[PDB]
């Protein structure tokens, strides 16, 4: 029998007897399709073991009707789901059939919850785990771990109504002596009120990583003498007070655009304890079009002579390239520099993000524990305002967004590179990066759903969802790599070069019956 398994509150929608699958690598199978609120599943027993192919409706992105009446060929009448991860899917109906409409009804309804308000499968997926992956993070207990509030950084309350940012998380660590006033002031010069706070701290040196948004310098070089004070106060902070360093993500002339329109840079008149350095990391847009490119030249045949050139006019590895680099270099500025860095962009969600957190998972091994990398993401991905459902698209038609872009899968790309490169240092496996990026798409968890603190707070996922942790830590043994343990030498520097990364065929290129 060829029904797919289901979730508990999981459910058929629609069903389809003698549909096609077209394998682009094992020919054709006949086999019956299915259509749930959560999965697209199709099965054949036409063969042996069954030929079974389930995949979650969330990482659908078109849903195109192939061929028509004019359309005699043979598989040529059919349906063509275009995925999120790195694939597209085709199935040929019959006309006289009569399930090809249904079909592509149903899944553009349910692949598209949100387009046709309807809910997202996480508000429904009603399973049980053991543990709670809401409870895991805890803002007040991991500064705590880092030895915060300590003297020279305080925490305040000012954002707990999300009034002072609400793109930012409840409580924020700033200069023990800056006060509220002040803030709710560099928040009027930072873009969008995201103002520098502290991201971690050194336990030594007591170097920091701050992280903020850019500064609304404009067209004509506009200041804030308490944005000034602000990060003089972050100098002030290091007991080997050399000075700053201040990592604009961006590329020069990006930086510069964006002064013209009204944002800017730090520059070395205004803040002078300061030395900015521009990262040449392109926007969400640059980076859309070159996975684009990338899933052309992997999915479904590579074209062997010219894989190398192929794969660099994709300018993938090279994007993966300077974020390393990037957060590198913020890494060892703390590490061996002794000196503190604030981390920006342009908006200080996206590549902000990005670096902040590849950095820290350089410095701090406590980050590099399966619960501690579940951490990390909770707090510079979610906490701190990555946009995830705008950046995904979740359950929305609109597969034209020019908001969609894989920030998130660089980083996650960038971290698998890592646990290359040093097979000992992560207690978390492949399998685990995989699953996390699977269900970045699934929406079966609400993890990766809403685009801030504030925006899932009134939602209430904790309450209405589960979450992905509660589901990988409940089974830890398929995400725990053996290996780990030794890495006693405790900062990681992977090195960033076209020659020593990969393209991370695993997830890639993971379609293929090899
Ligand atoms: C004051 C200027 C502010 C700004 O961001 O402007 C630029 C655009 O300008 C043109 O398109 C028109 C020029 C007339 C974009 O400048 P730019 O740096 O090229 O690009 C940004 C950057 O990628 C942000 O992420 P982050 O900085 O955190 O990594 C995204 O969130 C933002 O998109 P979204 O949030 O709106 O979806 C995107 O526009």
């Amino acid at each position: 029998m060829e029904e797919p398994p289901l979730l508990p509150g999981e459910n058929i929608k629609d069903m389809a007897k003698d549909v096609t699958y077209i394998c682009p690598f094992t020919g054709a199978v006949r086999g019956t399709l299915t259509v749930t609120n959560y999965r697209l599943y199709f099965k054949s027993m036409e063969r042996d073991p069954p030929f079974v192919l389930d995949a979650s409706l969330g990482v659908i992105n078109r849903v195109e009707k192939i061929g028509g009446a004019s359309s005699r060929g043979e598989n040529s009448y059919g349906l063509e789901t275009v995925c999120k991860d790195i694939r597209n899917l085709r199935f040929a109906h019959k006309p006289e059939g009569r399930t090809r409409r249904s079909i592509f009804e149903n899944l553009m309804k349910y692949a598209f919850p949100v387009s046709n308000n309807l809910p997202l499968f996480a508000f429904e997926y009603k399973e049980v785990f053991p543990e709670n992956g809401w409870k895991l993070y805890d803002p007040l207990l991991e500064y705590r771990r880092q030895g915060i509030p300590n003297e020279s950084w305080r925490i305040t309350k000012i954002n707990e109504r999300y009034e002072l940012c609400d793109t930012y998380p409840a409580l924020l660590v700033v200069p023990a002596n800056i006060p509220d006033e002040e803030l709710k002031r560099v928040a009027s010069f930072r873009s969008r009120g995201r103002i520098p706070v502290l991201s971690w701290i050194h336990p030594e040196s007591q170097a920091t990583i701050t992280r903020c948004s850019q500064p609304m310098v404009g067209v004509s070089g506009k200041r804030s003498k308490e944005d000034e004070k602000y990060l003089q106060a972050i100098m002030d902070s290091n007991a080997q007070s050399h000075k700053i360093f201040i990592f604009d993500a961006r590329p020069s002339v990006n930086a510069v655009a964006n002064k013209a329109k009204g944002g800017g840079y730090e520059s070395e008149d205004a803040y002078q304890n300061a030395e900015l350095v521009f990262l040449d990391i392109h926007n969400i847009h640059v980076m859309r079009e070159s996975l684009r490119k990338l899933k052309e030249i992997v999915y479904p045949n590579i074209e062997e002579t010219h894989w190398l050139s192929n794969l660099e006019s994709t300018h993938w590895l090279e994007h993966i390239k300077l974020i390393l680099a990037g957060a590198l270099r913020i890494a060892d500025k703390v590490e061996s520099g002794k000196t503190s860095v604030v981390v920006h962009s342009s908006d200080g969600w996206d590549r902000t993000a990005q670096l902040t957190s590849l950095a820290m998972l350089m410095l701090d091994g406590y980050y590099r524990t399966i619960r501690g990398f579940e951490v990390l993401v909770e707090k510079e991905w979610l906490s701190f305002g990555h946009r995830f459902q705008l950046r995904v698209g979740h359950g929305d038609k609109n597969h034209a967004d020019a908001d969609r872009s894989p920030v998130f899968l660089q980083f996650i790309d960038c971290v698998w590179q890592m646990t290359r490169q040093f097979p000992t240092a992560f207690e978390f496996n492949e399998y685990f990066l995989i699953t996390i990026l699977d269900h970045l798409y699934s929406c079966l968890f609400g993890t990766f759903l809403c685009n801030s603190e504030q925006q899932r707070g009134k939602e209430n996922l904790p309450k209405r969802t589960v979450s992905l942790w509660s589901y990988i830590n409940s089974q830890l043994e398929d995400f725990t790599n053996p290996l780990y343990g030794s890495y006693s030498n405790h900062v990681l520097y992977p090195v960033a070069s076209m020659r020593h990364l990969e393209l991370w065929v695993g997830y890639y290129i993971r379609w293929n019956p090899r």
